[PDB]
């Protein structure tokens, strides 16, 4: 397959901001608020007192490393009183993957919008379907909120939807791998609707999430922080007073945290060409290894032709197939100019 | 019909930019505002792993590609406890098209103004003024907003009206076809005052258009970009602030994406003289097949002998004369220097 000059995705998921809210005894709601916080830390930075090739820097005395230096910060916590903190996001499931939100050439236009067909009928929307909805019914979006808290609570209200909300409670005990999950009564009512979104041409499923989440007393919030204070908060205006949100786009790539078939297979990444591993820099799925999704897509007719065929094809293959399909569900420019 | 060297037509149809509204539950009225977020993304691209002609990059090591990549991108959204979003805009129809703006040769004005009554007689204007409508009406000028929303009512004040306001409820679910729109109590005497505006030597109809749209909490709007951030929205200033908008071109462009007239017809186009396609570039109607408007207007007196006969012509002739009036209406220098 050629790389065509002009061929964008539209996003699949399209998920909100994360706006927190602080829930009292008198279950009244008030939008959380950060305030700019002073530090004044000690002198621990390697280059202060030290050189390059592990040399001590002279002028750096027992007597300059002991002036401490100021650092401003953002602060965020959970209030005294409050009984919990919520927070509410809306998350749109539609069928963008099908076809390409732009194509210079037609021919490789139809190698992949018969790619999504032939993988829908093959291998079913319910993979990434579950993968995806996992995240969103286990607190994944609640990044590190969910770290060091009691327990927090996802309900759900899907909006082509006819029963009750459907709720995951104490995530940290019942909901701890995708049986749990699938023992839910809802479960099942859920994924289908997601796995609907995305074969009907012109259907989605809106999910509106919010969680209650436990904190310990005066327990640090952690929202998202803004782009080159050493933490400046990311922030909305919920009520007229600035509040503080996980963004739309960490947001997103929690719920696209599904990418776990790569060399040495070890936990999800979030979906992307070539998968990078925010923590330990080295993106695995580079283009030496035959992983990331330009060597993969490259290789689109290889598996129209492997999944048109009657016998079920390989794992190793299903599994590129479906990073395949969660990275055009992340929409983007797979072109190259 | 050689092209004179002065020949331009004025449009008809006049519509005006999209401005955006938030309605609070309270009933009160505050425009959007968007603020430019700066993102990391990864390093996606695939020029940055791999050169043309697919030679990985070799300075494109797994660390290399780890570094995000910092992008401004201007973020709008339904704030948090909004009612909805109302998107109010107005759009004139006018009989800009009878005679041209200006022609140098009077023989070539006086065989197109005789083209415009031959087709007002012989094939009424119901066909364009019912497919120009039902883009106003179904909300299409609100163009990547209704994708994922719960909702969207259009309601519409003509001006030279004596009724009651016509809503347009619930698009989404009731008004979806044609026949949709003609249940309408109102809808005939609509597409027959969009006729009259055109028959009509100096009438108008003013149109002003409001959609109440319904999307999920935190929901991002998509207003539109400008022209080259990574994004930089278009924008006005209501009530003294800046306030995302739908251009006026892309306002027009959407109520006029009428043409599913053309070689595999699929699904409209907007109205161009060669009629191009944004989403697969290339440009059907090409001067090649003998469907770009050039080509079917130096036919012009084909069409009027057609017409001028009593017999029915065929859907063919009619759909080349469909195109030509749309092309008419859309204005424009049709001239060769």
């Amino acid at each position: 397959l050629k790389l065509p000059t002009n061929l964008a995705y539209e996003r699949s998921i399209d998920p909100s901001d994360v706006c927190f809210f602080v829930v009292w005894p008198d279950d009244r709601k008030t939008p959380l608020t950060y305030n700019s916080r002073t530090l004044l830390g000690q002198m621990e930075a390697a280059s202060l007192a030290y050189d390059v090739s592990g040399q001590p820097i002279k002028s750096a005395t027992a007597e300059a490393l002991a002036q401490g230096n100021p650092h401003q910060v953002d602060f965020c916590h959970v209030p005294y009183g409050a009984s919990h903190i919520e927070c509410s996001f809306s998350v749109s499931f539609s069928s963008e993957l099908r076809q390409p939100y732009k194509c210079n050439s037609s021919k490789v236009k139809q190698t992949l919008v018969q790619l999504v067909e032939l993988y829908e009928t093959k291998i079913g929307w319910t993979e990434l379907a579950t993968r995806y909805l996992m995240n969103i019914c286990n607190g994944k979006w609640l990044w590190k909120n969910t770290r060091k808290a009691y327990c927090w609570n996802i309900v759900l209200t899907p909006w082509p939807w006819n029963g009750e909300k459907v709720g995951f409670e104490d995530i940290r005990t019942n909901y701890t791998s995708r049986q749990d999950f699938k023992n839910n009564k809802n479960w099942s009512a859920i994924v289908e609707m997601i796995k609907t979104a995305f074969s009907s041409t012109d259907g989605l499923a809106i999910f509106e999430v919010r969680a209650t989440l436990h904190l310990p007393t005066n327990a640090m919030v952690r929202p998202s922080q803004v782009f080159t204070n050493s933490r400046v908060f990311q922030s909305t205006t919920i009520d007229g007073e600035r509040s503080p949100i996980l963004g739309a786009f960490k947001t997103g790539a929690a719920i696209a945290t599904i990418d776990d078939w790569y060399p040495e297979a070890t936990e999800p990444l979030r979906v992307g060409r070539f998968g990078v591993h925010r923590e330990d820099v080295t993106c695995y799925r580079h283009p030496s290894t035959g992983k990331d999704f330009f060597s993969i897509l490259q290789q689109a007719e290889h598996y129209i032709e492997v999944l048109s065929a009657n016998k079920t094809p390989a794992q190793e293959t299903i599994n590129d197939m479906h990073f395949l399909m969660a990275n055009l569900i992340k929409g983007g420019m797979f072109q190259h100019k």
